[PDB]
């Protein structure tokens, strides 16, 4: 059986609080643009749409700076950090931005539409932009989330797959490392594999995977480590109806329609996808600069950061707003506009101000205490007397040397107190 | 007379916890995709404007695991399920998608146009492509769910059928209101251009409520959640004669082409204004005190239909594959197959209380007049006919709810 | 002066659950199509833009079946039903439903338009369809309820009305039938009298009555036998603006505007009518399908329904949506789709069960109390020891053996017993 | 100092129900239509986005019918009557209207648009109409509420105006009379003398002034006569985005822009304003129909009526439908419909059902009670032992034998009694 943390923890009345005092980050909101040459010279892709992870590194508990004996019997007990509070500051005013691709598969429009029967015989698609589906979503956690997403699979039945058809789809669990994509409307899927036109969605997710993370996974969790806290708010409608440009690989049945004459002799394409819009941004459905109390986990575990780590998953495209930067190609400004002598760039901006408040613990190491620790993790006892994510991608906040004891100084900290 | 469950059912503190621990169908969101050739080889039907019927099997309780004599006595009681927690995990993330018709009746724009007359002469339809009515529905039962319908009841032909309204029981895989009614458009329509082709040749139904909730027993449903939203997009005119004359008495008769008017039959494109998670309906605890029906959350015969209806999660995948092994360097949209895909997630979470009946001998007089098989299995299924989904929970009762995730919300509760 | 009925009326604990198990009704959502030849061979109008009233009849409770002595001694007390609970069943999904004119008076595009001047010679109006108002009222009352409208009248001074010129506008008081169109945004008007351009509204209402409910009347009635129970809701937006064609009737003055030339020389048509739409049906907005409980009414009149009758007068147009039937001429299913082998119909739905609960009542007759009831209706006392409502057009119900003692076995009867 | 009635003011348990049964009004949602020729013989400017300021006059309490010793003694104190209850009738339905001008200054659309340049050179203007900013509000007082909005000016520094010149803007301060026009959207201002073009906004205010309640004045009112309750409810969103045509009187720095050649090398019209409109009329956010209490007042004086006058202020659009009325100018109706044949007239309606609960006080006539009502009002002692609101326009509303005792009988009165 798997028991609960409240049984095997004792809490103290210690707590600290922690922030990173400001996160930044700059880039451009499609794409990682080079400039090479050689070190580092370059910009890194920095979108609205994609997870922020945080993995927070808190100071040993146990190695702590003045580490008295009127706390913890080093010889029974060891010491852990417990999540109680934490409120994600977000810097940037609320925005609305666009994500497009210039060569975006579009046939005709399908929704109310009249002149233009666009024949399939060419690319008959232009040029779109689409402001993507608003997403609001917060996980804390020991663990770094679990997300899910579909990508080519292989013959349920053995039988040799023929070029030009369609792949099977499979389901895939997976972590949700920093600069992952999200739901951006058009689905959790691998772009890069199930689309090979490239030209199906926007350029920022047209190459890369969209993730979403499995709520049903992450508290169905046994001991409940990925996620102990969520928060999550998505809304999005179809703002116009489209037509795929190609051929259609399952053949819409005679069954289904009266042959007319003309063109409408074999029927026009079937394949519609319409574009995403997030309706509004409204600070009244702001999900962030508030502080969140967390006293019962979902989970099992409750808000205890196993390893001194803790893992921040979130999204905000509340504020998605994209810098237009214009600089002339002349030193002098051209008294003429000609707009080949102008060198227009884009960026986009994300601010962040993370704050904790931790309650030290206390766990007494009984016999069938260790039994059970052990067959958890076989790590915790070790470290306490290599790494396995290593090889996945977060944005470090080092607290070591942030935690403070008295929480009169700080913003969150005041607000904790108040609320005992 | 016809009485009240807790009257004759005791309840106990025995409590289990049950669930799959995840539900996914794979499919075409318009029609049934057939490869042949032969066994399986092809694609389903599976689109977010359908009906998902489970069926969910208990496991009899009186010939449940460790049976003890401290529970209850075979000779005079019996056992059986309670329901009391249900979950609904929706898997997908929210998304809008769409349904239509490439030869979509539609002869010209009526809400505010201008350039063309279109005159009735071919079909100046055109393809036309549509979101349809957002729709959020809940049905948990001990019987399937029962919809509603309009279907075909000397007749010239030509002439319009009269219309008569069908009870039926509601399936795994049947169409649902998507805002152009709830009829059997495979019957009613003779064109096939219509509605969209998902419910082109299907039949909509919508859940009977007034018939559910005013049956004597309360199977049927005993448990119940609905939020549905609708908004005329475009407003048109459907292509075609007229079989009703409109009267002289309706207008003044204009010249040039306004000698005899124009078409009068107006069908709108309906739309789901937004989806959004303030909205949603699942994915959240649903407990079950007191139900409707005299019936209180009792499955009987250990059997457990919930049928639900979810739009919200209505996103549909574009799959492209090349037709050349290597990525052509110029883009030609011939040398590209598209396939349309559609995808459905669900986990479904239960909370069962295990009860005693007595079985006195006024109660056997009841319980006789009710289902003569209740009896009859304690000492052939009617719904073999039908179509569920399957879900076997058989072996999926766990006692100690300490563990999972409905389990914690339950005891928190109490 | 008038004495509220918790006065003279003494309750009971006694109550019964009534209830019609369907209601039903189809036919055109615009005009009543015959068919003649000759009895019956037709289709009656049934559009979701129209009243609904109820007459609901109910069994005489003191010839009530099994009459017993221990209940009111029949020389000194009547008994009578008082209405107590009731909920409104709504069959249909929710939909939204269209309705139009061939020949709408439409000028031209006032809102933002640019292409055409269309200059007032011919009828440049074009063909519109719209949506209505979104209106949801309910009505209970022992007398049908009043309406009011505008009618055509006469000169306030009397002077010959010259053929072309405005009549005055009359405002009527009108019994709510069974039948009566609402308003569906154009206003509570006559339209077969004050247009005679037979194509200013949509076909339903072309050539008949918009009626509203006169709530300032029915609660300012003094016995209030009118209303005693009300609910209310509607919505609307102006979706496109409009021009009027013809030639105004009302001078517009030179001191309004500074005439151009070219035709800026006389200013263009002024008459500017908008057309409605009912913003979107949801059911959070939803008014049925609920159990409502009354406990005080408005009048001085409480849920008595004096001649055992019920009048339920109600609207619902949030579940407007209309069906397209397709039948082909020929036999066979033509290959090829010929618009002209098609016969189009149009076909509206309206589900009803209407369910109540009512509590037995006595009256004693004393003298004081018969002195009061013959000066309210002569008609009580007569018919206790020729109807005025037969000229009326309603939906009869009889409940006069649809009344249930035990109100364990119906939904509503159950949602009461808990009420208590 | 000033002192609350509270105080001087000794309220009784005597209480009043007063209403005028019904209030109508008809005519052009415009301008004032004359037909002359001579008495009376017109139609009036009744539309749904002017003030209704109705005077309405209570009996003198001193000098009221059926006078008993028992309730004051008229040697040292003298009757006033109070406000307690207000429920102010809507009659007409809920709905969207029209306001226009068909030479109304419209460039080019700056919204989204493409095919159009419009060069400035003649009034490339065209026919708009448009729907006006919803507003609801609601004030009562015993001296008519008190308007601002923007009028001519001069010069800050004597300098001698050019003509075409821009005048200066001076707020002046205005009593609401019943018929001014209200908040459209288009501003608070005097479109009479600010708008020589007279073609800037539709024909209603296109010569009226609009007038807005100066909450910030009648709440910093040291007695607080003018208001002493009050209600505001308005919203409102750009349709869509225009051009004005006209010559600039500031003239667009060079500073702010890079010259292009062609058309671009001076820059098009600046002056950017856009068409109102009122989202949605929904009966969730009506605000009449209502029982309104009154118990603490925002001004010093507390629903006093100072010499029996009370002043209802009120504006309402959600009820603006308009309705077209069309007679042909043949008595026999044409076969065929030719827009020459057909006389158009354009007609507004506005109704109304006043309540009111007023409760009869004493003023005890002491020596310092009289120094300060004196001070406040010499008039209040003379009539008690020349009005001047006889220059302005109100909607005269007669009560002094409205008054009836007993509440049971009407709507509000028991309304009333159940508050209590």
């Amino acid at each position: 059986k798997v028991v609960s943390t409240d049984e095997y923890v004792t809490r103290t009345s210690i707590f600290y609080h922690a922030g990173s005092s400001r996160l930044l980050t700059v880039g451009h909101p499609y794409f990682k643009v080079p400039k090479g040459g050689n070190g580092r010279q370059d910009v890194p892709k920095v979108s609205a749409y994609q997870y922020r992870v945080f993995r927070v590194k808190l100071p040993d508990p146990n190695k702590f700076g003045l580490p008295d004996n009127t706390v913890y019997d080093p010889n029974s007990q060891r010491l852990v950090w417990a999540c109680v509070g934490v409120e994600i500051g977000r810097g940037q005013p609320l925005g609305v931005g666009l994500s497009g691709h210039p060569l975006y598969n579009k046939l005709d429009d399908t929704e109310n539409s009249h002149v233009a029967s666009a024949v399939d015989t060419k690319d008959t698609r232009d040029n779109v932009s689409v402001d993507y589906k608003q997403t609001q979503l917060c996980i804390i956690g020991c663990v770094p989330a679990i997300g899910e997403h579909w990508t080519k699979g292989t013959a349920s039945k053995p039988t040799t797959v023929v070029q030009g058809d369609c792949p099977p789809l499979e389901l895939i669990n997976t972590p949700i490392e920093d600069g992952d994509m999200v739901d951006t409307g058009y689905g959790a899927m691998d772009f890069k594999l199930l689309q090979d036109n490239k030209s199906e969605v926007p350029l920022d997710i047209c190459q890369s995977i969209c993730k979403y993370p499995d709520y049903l996974q992450m508290s169905a969790d046994a001991y409940g480590d990925s996620m102990f806290f969520c928060l999550r708010r998505e809304q999005v409608f179809a703002r116009h109806f489209w037509n795929r440009s190609g051929t259609m690989g399952d053949q819409l049945p005679e069954s289904l329609y009266i042959k007319g004459t003309d063109i409408r002799a074999n029927p026009g394409s079937y394949l519609y996808s319409p574009s995403p819009s997030g309706s509004v941004v409204t600070s009244d459905s702001q999900l962030f600069n508030k502080p969140y109390w967390l006293h019962k986990a979902q989970g099992l575990n409750n808000g205890i950061c196993w390893h001194n780590q803790l893992f921040l998953t979130v999204v905000d495209t509340t504020r998605s707003t994209n810098l237009s930067v214009c600089a002339s190609t002349t030193s002098s400004i051209p008294n003429v506009y000609t707009p080949t002598s102008f060198k227009e760039y884009a960026r986009h901006v994300e601010e962040f101000d993370l704050q904790f408040i931790f309650q030290l613990c206390k766990i007494t190491l009984t016999t069938e205490v260790m039994s059970y620790i052990h067959n958890m993790n076989t790590t915790i006892l070790e470290d306490w007397n290599q790494d396995p994510y290593d090889k996945l991608k977060f944005w470090p906040v080092d607290l070591k040397e942030r935690f403070s004891a008295d929480l009169d100084q700080f913003p969150l900290g005041r607000k904790f107190l108040l609320q005992l």
